[PDB]
């Protein structure tokens, strides 16, 4: 019945509207059909080096589905995987392109069938979703800032708890002594080997101050952003084990799965990873080797809602539970909410400190925010979001038709 | 001393100048310095879905090295790997971006030191490079089109041998009975399970015709483009073993390394793969599991000349030899020539049936072609290639500065 | 262009000039060409039983390259590995001979192209190199003698920290209660089974006093010289874990790689080894079994600069960082400096307590010493050293031509 | 009561007395005592690059045992292993030094106790020793030269059979079409990857001609000299399986033990190796991985008679039988004979094609040769050999005292 007619790509250079958001660049899409139904998706490359590559991949993929039936979601996914060459040897950019399209197709399918996406994923398994305040090294607040001292870290923790959260995530090593950012700047390159006394102390003092301010019951997730190597990851874990750490996220990159297993066998802190792992194939070795307690696929990278569901289902057989990685526009948030509502192995939801920024919220028509440390799913047909056209018109980059 | 001043990106939509090359789109770069020395690179996404993403990644990566010293090649490489977020969770597009820049930096360094790149890679190890005629399902020489019948395959084989080659590569399953292309069209989807009788016979009859036309001594490489799955790959290998097959290329994709090992253990034909494997980390499980005889990294995808050399050095300890994957512009060709000249574990060089096309050759100022089945290295400083400005001006897409 | 014309071998029997240096016997070489460019190298057998074998292996290897083009460094390396019989079943002596030659060729190539060796290895990755004060069981500074009591070890530690180091290495079990040396004398043979109470107390008391003298921040590397066996290596590690040990070096010999793995799994102190491990092939089992945090190839043993770099590149994929082993003449020091400057996985640099000895220094024309705990690379073309002909004339043992 | 007084080292440059033996250079020692008893030994580096290194290692090791009691053979061995630094990371040269001294000490102990060495090794287990004619690529008997054509190979085979041998060994790939020698010349470098058709035919034609000339009952050992890599080793084995091959020797080098296992699992021809494998530690991974049917330690390399016996005893538990590697002077021959007479897991004895050369035989006072394809042990006290001082005075290089 329906056919895809066009795909709009939005290159959301947020610096155009808010200079505090200088680096951040969500990439959003809208898939239109000849029935009048449209669906929105997101390419999960809003931070780091990749936004322009993300726009480009939609230009490479979208032409293949113009004129095609949007309802054959498995077929479309499999075509991208099998018949594009790169589908069988992809990566963050290629799978992100597949993801954005997949999400927009689920949106269309939900609207067509008149139900929220979680209904098509298996129904309302989880009525409310425990949520954590994410990345407190950038503070907890409306704007806030790069935090350096343990007291500043403790204050962000107190602010998260006052806001109703009973779980927080922090990278205690990302920010160096001078307030520089080791994720994106050439600082503390020795992190990949072994930590120096001062660095160990810097990270531990921040965690220690946060635990003290939070009390014992609230949970702390320690994020590492793959800054450490196998040996420093273990060295640091042993320093922070005394603080009862809930999860250890991305203690090393996922490119060597045997090293990930080694880290997991070497600390009592359960390991989380997944934002930089894509497709069921990207999880096979992590799961088989029993290296992770929590999988963190980004639905805007891992292959979308179709593949994301499959990742969750697979993780379940290894007792691996799921926290969707969410750090982008409002589309990533609703995709995650529908997924986490339906899956039986949901553990916790990530609410990023930037998700409250006006320049991010204004990209879409609805605001979905946690209340008292919990999220609920949207209830309208499809994803329950639309692009805010008054804003996104400034960001329109390409229309594929 | 020197600083990078700008990076030009060329989106080589060949269809603008030659309609017959419609779905081929090399992506080239030029890195310019304040000394007047320039270097050229290539993003290895000339086919499949990815050219526009490849243009985009250069826009994402290039701004990070404007103003920087081009001579610190290991440092620039490591910074892209470590400090961009996605470098540690990359893929074909991200590592292609890194590759192009790296190749351009080697070009600069060679010109700066007054010697060809092979000298910087360890000197002249191989004086001449045995070369094969690549992808004969698309014909050789005069008759350039999709081949279907066994006699058409035998004719292409004779033509390659007439052209002085003593080795060919063919995918005998890519083209179906009707002349449709299974790599890029939804045809023969059952390929990934088990082959039907007609398909097995189709493939084997083409190989039979070619062996018969070539005599027993010339080598046949069977390319599969990852079209088969574990079970059908083993199935077909058994049907073609009798023809004395030199290598079996990409019998399945590389996303499940345990399946690759199983294929390797189930056929006597040695396995080759690597065009969809990136960086040392992408080879670790293939080599450790002793799954491949020959590695085929593409220097325009795998992380460039710096990482390519490292992959070759690594392969060597497993008795794995190297044929660089070459299927793009003239930049990929010279990058490969220098690599293969320097490495001790070189096996054979790939000469693609398209590398003789006018619209590819005109991209660069020099023509380097094999003679009597052998290649030799360029001898000028750097890569020994320049872009043909008269042509590439039509393709200039972005200038980063 | 050029041909190798002659190779000089210097049997540097230091006792001929300095009776205090009696055991020590650096072996140096100079490779001369018909262009007037010469390069120097070193065979890394200055201590233990091996110096005269080291002179001999150059007599065996050098004739093979007289008249050959020195720039083909990979080709020369591969020839020695492949076509001498013993290259494929070598060991400390054979690979040491290859090493010396390889280092001299890098010197030549740097000179010819007019740049320091680090530029040919990939550029200036590390602008300065953190350095440790090495082998404090023989004192530091004013006191140049065999240390016995915990208080003496504490005094050495203070001296090093006063000299501006923030890291030290000590072997706390090498010297017995009577001041005898278990590395070279038949004492404490029970070390390779299980330690006796007094021995355990002896070692731990020395570490305890050093940690107390140093404060908590400075790093301690514990050197074992392969004196312990698997079971005593673990037993001692558990006794010294409480002092926060940075690395545990050569806890056992590397001849049984499974035992090395077992030691690494049985202590939380990260393992370093590599001075008695040669070529890529000598690290394969160490790396694959994930047994080492730090690789310590000696560039004058492991196969030279060409093979050393490949070892560092390989190490990196297992998050193994590099401290080159340096305990010889000034040639070893500069080869290490160039290597450590270029590699992204450098961790720390070894400065031996004997490196300031007049009889070692006078072998060469320049001095390169650390300052405030840091080394920088030479900046001259090639290695940045020449032989001091007024001294080495008396060590000249052979001229191969 | 006895003490070692001196150690003479003989650098047997046979070219001084015989130009046809041009490069071949046995290295012999004699260990003298204050009791007037002396023992002789050999450093196993007579061919390839290493004889001068072999002379040097005796100069390094011998001083350590002057004044010591020769009878403590395990103690001396263990001291060289443990207290020399390099003993715990040695290789062919270092362990050859140990070996020569060890063999000399067994000679002494046998003379002291009035019995042949085989008595001290466990008595007369094997009364006669099946012997094969070794290295027929260099002809046999009347026609001693480099063989190229299959007819030449068949003729050497007949000659050996007419000489009373029922087993032969040949390397069918060492000599190229032009009579060049791939073991010591840069020829057929592609051997380490995959064989070309011509090379496969060349090798198989030579084996085919020998089998046809020999009949079906006589055994053929195929020697490869580690010239092949894992992939070509398997490729070649498949082509010659039809000729009923007794053993496949050194199909690849022993530096990657996982590759050796792979080769062993991929051909039905039983594998032999060991001449480039030293000490018990050098056989551990070969044995544990069940990669070898026959172990071939050289007693003049592997650690001598003490360690050789331990290697034989270890091999036994894996059903691995022993052929001692013998290609040196007459001392190597008698050490082998004694060992093989005593061990229960002897399989076959190697009789080298140059064993009857005048310049080889004249080094020693006795001549032990096979008859009708069988060797027997010497029956004199000790090894049953003395040096021929009239000849070896011309070769004396050093006397350590
Ligand atoms: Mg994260
Ligand atoms: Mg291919
Ligand atoms: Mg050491
Ligand atoms: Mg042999």
């Amino acid at each position: 019945m329906m056919k895809i007619t066009s795909i709009e790509v939005f290159d959301c250079e947020l610096k155009k509207r808010d200079q505090t958001m200088s680096s951040y660049n969500p990439v959003l899409i809208r898939v239109n059909t000849d029935s009048g139904l449209s669906g929105i998706g997101e390419v999960g490359l809003a931070y780091g080096a990749g936004a322009k590559a993300g726009v480009g991949i939609i230009r490479d993929l979208a032409p293949l589905i113009v004129g095609e039936d949007p309802l054959n979601i498995e077929k479309i996914w499999e075509f991208f995987f099998r018949k594009t060459f790169w589908g069988m040897g992809g990566g963050n950019v290629f799978y992100a392109g597949m993801s954005a399209i997949d999400i927009a197709l689920w949106d269309i399918k939900g609207k067509y069938l008149g139900v929220p996406v979680y209904q098509l994923l298996g129904g309302k398994t989880n009525e409310k979703l425990r949520t954590y305040a994410s990345q407190l090294q950038f503070g907890w607040g409306d704007k806030r800032h790069i935090l350096v001292t343990p007291e500043e870290y403790a204050e962000a923790a107190r602010a998260a708890l006052d806001d109703g959260y009973d779980a927080i995530k922090v990278d205690p090593l990302e920010i160096d002594r001078n307030g520089d950012d080791c994720v994106f700047q050439n600082r503390n390159r020795n992190y990949s080997g072994l930590l120096l006394a001062d660095q160990l102390k810097m990270g531990e003092a921040r965690i220690a101050a946060m635990r003290e301010a939070m009390g014992d019951d609230a949970d702390i997730i320690v994020e590492i952003h793959s800054l450490l190597g196998t040996n420093s990851a273990i060295q640091f874990a042993k320093a922070i084990e005394k603080y009862r750490i809930f999860l250890y996220e991305e203690p090393i990159h996922p490119l060597n799965s045997d090293n990930m297993q080694k880290v997991s066998r070497s600390t009592t802190i359960p390991i989380a990873t997944g934002e930089r792992s894509y497709t069921r194939w990207g999880y096979r070795e992590l799961l088989e080797k029993q290296s992770i307690a929590v999988a963190q696929p980004d639905l805007c990278l891992c292959g979308g809602i179709t593949e994301g569901k499959k990742i969750c289902d697979y993780a379940n057989i290894y007792d691996t539970t799921v926290q969707v990685h969410v750090c982008g526009g409002p589309v990533s948030t609703v995709a995650a909410l529908h997924m986490e509502t339906a899956i039986p192995n949901f553990i916790i939801h990530e609410h990023h400190t930037n998700a409250m920024k006006a320049s991010i919220r204004e990209l879409c028509t609805h605001d979905y925010q946690p209340e008292n440390g919990y999220y609920v799913a949207p209830e309208q047909p499809g994803l329950g979001q639309e692009l805010n056209d008054e804003v996104v018109k400034e960001y329109l980059a390409y229309v594929i038709k």
